């Protein structure tokens, strides 16, 4: 059982079992659920080494490649508590110009992305999202819509 990238794992704090996901960075308590396209929307938190350390929200980024994480996951946190929606805090804080469109980048094929990003896409189901995806760009939370 369990679809791609999916495998069992223990909680450290809790001793009960979870599951992960190595190609999504995706976990959750639950036991989960190839087409040509999907359509995927993200939210980028660049840092200092970031391809190109720069955005909309702040012409010179500065923050480190930790701190980045550490905003990843807040986000996600709110996220997957429901004090906060995928889309505000894309538009609100996501590091590329694809926040104008509540993080939005259509639909695409495998050849056309990052390789991260390609993988973890392709590895969500329609409506999943993932962990911290990390491509050159920086930090993505990544859904896929279609």
């Amino acid at each position: 059982k369990l679809p791609p990238g999916w495998e069992k794992a223990m909680s450290r704090s809790s001793g009960r079992v979870y599951y992960f996901n190595h190609i999504t960075n995706a976990s959750q308590w639950e036991r989960p659920s190839e087409p040509a396209r999907v359509r995927c929307s993200h939210l980028l938190v660049k840092h200092s080494q970031s391809r190109r350390p720069s955005s909309w929200r702040q012409e010179k980024i500065t923050r480190t490649k930790e701190e980045a994480l550490e905003l990843i996951n807040g986000y996600i946190q709110k996220i997957k508590s429901g004090e906060e929606d995928f889309e505000s805090l894309a538009s609100q804080f996501s590091d590329c110009s694809s926040a104008k469109a509540r993080g939005d980048l259509g639909a695409f094929s495998r050849g056309q992305m990052q390789k991260p990003f390609e993988d973890a896409s392709f590895a969500l189901r329609t409506g999943e999202m993932s962990g911290p995806v990390f491509t050159d760009s920086g930090i993505h939370i990544i859904l896929r819509t279609e």
